């Protein structure tokens, strides 16, 4: 049998895609993932884990990986986690090799009802299995979330080449907080990296224009 295994990346950053990953492995091969260790690449640094990441590739079947412009995500229709099941689909969809049984990691969700809803969207025949953090308990899933991990940081860093220090992209994150204050300041808008709607930027663009004062409002209240 073929199987699959798929997760996804940058889920809360305001910087940044959302990647998606889909991998397919053959039975005989699954012993490879485990060999490979890769359900403790959590606690790797990105240059060791982009040496996994090359040798995950090698015994894949084949594999897809999907990285979602923040406008995107910022423009969709329903709710993050119907846009989410729809790219899962998206992804499992555009695999050459299709896969006979799909293990799919269930961020926060009833996973019986998320591997239903997958199933059903899905061109080609397969049982999908959800589980919470199944990166942890299926090693063909922490494949895939190693893929989505290494192509976010990936697209993270080509941002900071291009813009400079804009730290994780979490709206929890100084430096990312600093960079979109001081961007917005001097542009009088967000950069073309940013997820529109998104509140954070909201909040940061009535900061930085309260800096800016050319009316008292208390002069009567």
């Amino acid at each position: 049998m073929k199987i699959a295994g798929i997760d996804e990346a940058g889920r809360g950053p305001v910087i940044g895609p959302m990647v998606i990953a889909a991998v397919v492995v053959d039975e005989n091969s699954l012993p490879k993932l485990e060999e490979l260790k890769v359900r403790d690449s959590k606690k790797l640094t990105p240059k060791r884990r982009e040496k996994l990441f090359n040798e995950i590739l090698g015994v894949l079947d084949d594999y897809v990986i999907l990285e979602l412009p923040p406008d995107v995500i910022g423009s969709r229709e329903g709710t993050l986690n119907e846009f989410e099941v729809e790219n899962f689909a998206k992804a499992l969809n555009s695999l050459k090799v299709k896969p006979d049984v799909i293990y799919a990691d269930a961020a926060d969700v009833d996973e019986e009802r998320f591997a239903r809803e997958l199933g059903e969207r899905l061109n080609f025949e397969a049982e999908v299995v959800a589980k919470h953090k199944a990166d942890d308990i299926f090693p063909v899933v922490s494949a895939a979330s190693i893929l989505a991990k290494v192509t976010r940081d990936r697209a993270v860093e080509k941002l900071k080449e291009e813009y400079g220090e804009i730290g994780s992209g979490y709206p929890s994150d100084p430096r990312t907080r600093a960079f979109l204050e001081n961007y917005y300041r001097e542009h009088g808008e967000f950069p073309p990296i940013v997820r529109k709607g998104w509140k954070t930027l909201k909040k940061i663009a009535e900061k930085v224009e309260s800096e800016k004062t050319q009316d008292m409002i208390n002069k009567s209240t």
